């Protein structure tokens, strides 16, 4: 069985875009929603195809093959994987998840017959990974640590901005939150400097530095 | 027989807390009334950071925390408590809610071959006081102990607000009325006290006291 | 089984409310057309709480209080009573309306199997009816004796202020028609009053003698 | 049973009528579409009351009472009229379908619960008659008589728009036919003219002279 | 058991007939989609008053008159069509169709009551071919014999044109193709012609003409 | 039961088709999600008869008799065919297809209790397959190899045009991707070769080309 899409959201995805382009939050925001639950690679392709230009649609494609060989190595990392499903005639492949399984050649039916989900869902995973990455290389802007929270910019909406910055750079997992806290205590406006300095030094996720200041944070 | 949500909703969603606001009641309604079935982690965190944005989904990752610490102390203090099953060989950790052991770890498909309808409604519901916890931290209630109704107003939206206000207090749930009404007598206009003062004071609840001073009201 | 409120009308209601303004037939039908159907308290509570500002909103529960005792107090008055409970231990109370006894906070199902429909539809009844209370006492009527015919003003704009006027006051049913007629003889300027007083026939209703003026208008 | 309106129609509704009057096309079509199926008193004042300002409303009501006394008077030349049904106690009155019917005063359920259907259609029509009326006086235009086929206009929206002029006004239903065709050949265009004349004397309605002169004529 | 149509589908057929136009297909899918269901005179008589003017809806009365006389003659003269009952001394007649006898005039509820699904389905095949009558009747088709591919044209949109214009003849239903054809080879231009004649002649449906003088056409 | 197809889905189709144009992938995806389902031989034709011009219509009419020509051929050449017709006299044939036989003309209900899901899955497919076809040979695809970098075009849009080109041809899958790198290699601009041949790796495939230039995209 194969639930498909709707033109209402396909249609207003594509104007939001064509209005805005792919550096807007309601972009992904949208992008997001449609695809949240399991999805199959004809629609995901066709997707991609109907946001994308043709060229960063190829770009995808690249970033897409890398996040699923990524995927792959995992799976092969270990049996129980849920990309390793129980019958050993399923082992998983880079031609298997990618789409082009046998057959299935553009006859997405048969994606919907012979497919197993948990595959459709590192699938999901991996093509939103690699849309961040086309957004990012397609549309550059700033890099991350030059960043100041503004001589007017409140500050909740500045600690959007620089996580939402830093995440999406070439930094590791691990170097994600002292990075961001220590950015903050060393670029941000004065006072909320001297608001950090304050705080209990057993602190450690970025998050909770943002509830700390938060609460002390002025209504002006 | 698991299902995700038809991503009309998650969209429609998206699209008024990126308009209208966080702490204006539809904003409640439409979550209420979404995240009220029984639901799964997967299903709570994906949808948080659709409708969020990158710093207040860190803090509500934080209050999520707080909040299953809460109830995986209350669970296992009294194995009497709905996130436990048939044996008390199975009780529930936070592990097993914050998608951390087997059968779990990025599995959506495993988190609904898994646990059972009461841990289920535990986490939905810690979910939900996170999200209104992550509300009110993450934006301003005015000082309401200091608006002072201005000339060129009505005493009626003056009254609005003025409760908006006073309800965002750590204020205890029920002693809120006292509260508001002695404002309301100490906090007026000069015409507005001598008209309230000189009613026959049986006034004890704050909807009858709008109902008097803009009954007695210029109409122009 | 009990079914919720679709959020997409309660938002789209918010909306309405917002912009159109509540003293406008499109709300008054609209908020009819929702609370049409039975209804049940905690729902239609949370309704109102949803549509309006905090303070109407206790305007608003005042005035059902008002209303449900009026039909409790009928209820009790009356054995035969419209929302009578024939069992023998099943009568009707206050209590038993605004959501407060044992199995009805939190739990919309109790409501439900506790309740009776007769005792459901005199809920809607006395919500629908005091909301309209609340519309009527919550948006300043204008005047209406102040209003005399402008040296500019078209005649046709001048009936239309009058007569909304009119209408919305504290004049009961047979206070409409007669004093419309009376103001339009008087409070009229001199030459639309030397027309309507030139009487070449009985003018005893408000639209023939708009259809007179009409018929006798030069245009300005 | 009652079965009430949806916001969508209403609200379309109002803004074709704010941003082009009762003079349109659309809203006149708009109308008759809400106003086909069988309706209520309080349905059918409430959406004039949405549609028309306070002192055309009133006109309105007005000429809904007269043609209201008119299909009273059709009741009373006989029995066997759908108005006047096979239950003696139950003879149509002035009163009894202008909606202020006996136990339904503001409350539409009696008048679902204790009213027939006929009634209702024969207070439908009689509406849109009234309600046509209201745009003939409230909004006049251009007389019958003195309209031409213009220098350029196409025939048939020629006739459309002077059959339409015709039958909305003071002439009764059978000179409706005769004075159209002949001021058909007596005004319109010349060439036009020239067909006309040479058609069979023996044609009597006016569409029957439209398709004839639709087949012979040009396409330019 | 009768029930009429929910206006928002009448709303929308009268918006697009009112926008589009009536000989392009969309207008007759709708319609057809429409009227299939078992009908009543008075179901077909206002939905044409309402998705049409009222000069052709005068052509519209015409032309349904003209096929209810043929169903009449048609039922009466073979008492085995199914537009009679179980009884022969119940024929139909234009009167029962028409709706003037008793039971029917002005009696949509009555006419519930009476007929048969013979006659109903009758009705409405006679209305659906009057509305498209009227649609060849009422706007031309353009002169189909004469149209000659121009210049800066491609020939497919020059194809479209003439299979448009040549199904609106009088022209048979089965003889079509070979005019068309023959129109192709003889009333192009001289680059088609001398690429099409020199074809192997196994050519000879409109499409595959298309086919071959197309992908043998420039691509710019 | 047979459920016909919404007009709303054809109407708003055909708009798409009409604004969107037919080569743009919204199309595409929505097309197939609206003949996804198991669909019939009358109503999908019709359907395409509604959403494209004539001339392409019978384009589409001789592709599906191409595609369901292959589809019997393969019934007839295999006893466990897909869709085969196990039932001793109930093979498949192509007049049991388009809708010709006995009983399947005017009268769908026929097509549904006559027909297999087999074969009406084959239908489908042919019948998407076909529209694809008629979507390529109804638009031309601009000519790929003489494109040629311009002066003061960007690079990504050259890119764009260029690919969008490729994939649009006779070129095979395998003749995608290396024609692409090397129409790149050599027909870009001197300067852009001049980079892309100061080779510092193997770069085997477009995107991967794309990413460099990006990379080392000075604006322009």
């Amino acid at each position: 069985a194969w639930t498909p899409l709707e033109p209402k959201l396909i249609t207003r995805l594509a104007d939001t875009v064509r209005t805005k382009g792919l550096r807007s939050p309601i972009t992904m925001a949208e992008v997001e929603a449609l695809m949240s639950s399991p999805l199959l690679p004809h629609d995901v392709t066709n997707l991609m195809r109907v946001i994308l230009g043709p060229a960063p649609y190829a770009l995808w494609m690249d970033a897409w093959g890398v996040q699923l060989q990524t995927v792959i190595a995992a799976a092969t990392r270990d049996p129980r994987h849920p990309a390793n499903g129980q019958g050993r005639g399923e082992r998983t492949n880079l031609n298997r998840l990618k789409g082009l399984a046998d057959g299935m050649v553009g006859n997405p039916q048969g994606q919907a017959a012979l497919l197993r989900p948990g595959e459709l869902v590192a699938i999901t995973a991996s093509a939103l990974q690699a849309f961040r990455e086309v957004a990012r290389l397609a549309e550059p802007a700033g890099p991350w640590a030059d960043i100041m929270q503004g001589p007017s910019e409140s500050f909740v909406d500045f600690a959007n901005r620089l996580i939402k910055a830093v995440e999406g750079s070439d930094l590791p997992p691990s170097a994600r939150a002292p990075v961001i806290i220590d950015c903050f205590r060393q670029k941000s406006q004065p006072d909320i400097q001297q608001l950090i300095r304050t705080a209990p030094s057993t602190l450690t996720t970025p998050g909770e530095i943002i509830k700390y200041v938060l609460d002390r944070q002025k209504t002006a």
